[PDB]
C-alpha cells in the first residue's frame, strides 16, 4: 500500500506513534517519506546483507527475522514479512522500540540526514488529524 501523507499521518496517530518518546507526527511521516516513500512494500538490501522492510525501512540486522541475516537477532519478534502489511501495526510497534533503544529517530539515518532540525510539522500540514 502507498499511503497518502494526511492518510499516514492519521495511521500513525491511531497507533500512538504521534510524540512517541517525544517525536511530533510530522518527524514520523518525514521518517517514513524518505525511508519507503509511504510505501509499505518498500525493501532495500544493505551492503552487510541485513534487509530494511516496509514504511520506516526497519532492519534485520536487529528488528526482525528474514532467516538471511547471519548473526542477526529480531528484538521486535516478527518476520520482516509483517513489516510489509497494508496495515501499519507491526511497522509501528517495532518503531517504538527502536526509538526507545537510546538514540531516538538517529536509528533511522534518512531521519538524521533529511527530518531532524527541519520543519517536520509542513509533514501533517492541512491533515484533518
Ligand atoms: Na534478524
Amino acid at each position: 500500500k502507498v499511503f497518502g501523507r494526511c492518510e499516514l499521518a492519521a495511521a500513525m496517530k491511531r497507533h500512538g506513534l504521534d510524540n512517541y518518546r517525544g517525536y511530533s507526527l510530522g518527524n514520523w511521516v518525514c521518517a517514513a517519506k524518505f525511508e519507503s516513500n509511504f510505501n509499505t512494500q518498500a525493501t532495500n538490501r544493505n551492503t552487510d546483507g541485513s534487509t530494511d522492510y516496509g514504511i520506516l525501512q526497519i532492519n534485520s540486522r536487529w528488528w526482525c527475522n528474514d532467516g538471511r541475516t547471519p548473526g542477526s537477532r529480531n528484538l521486535c519478534n516478527i518476520p520482516c514479512s509483517a513489516l510489509l502489511s497494508s496495515d501499519i501495526t507491526a511497522s509501528v510497534n517495532c518503531a517504538k522500540k527502536i526509538v526507545s533503544d537510546g538514540n531516538g529517530m538517529n536509528a533511522w539515518v534518512a531521519w538524521r540526514n533529511r527530518c531532524k532540525g527541519t520543519d517536520v510539522q509542513a509533514w501533517i500540514r492541512g491533515c484533518r488529524l
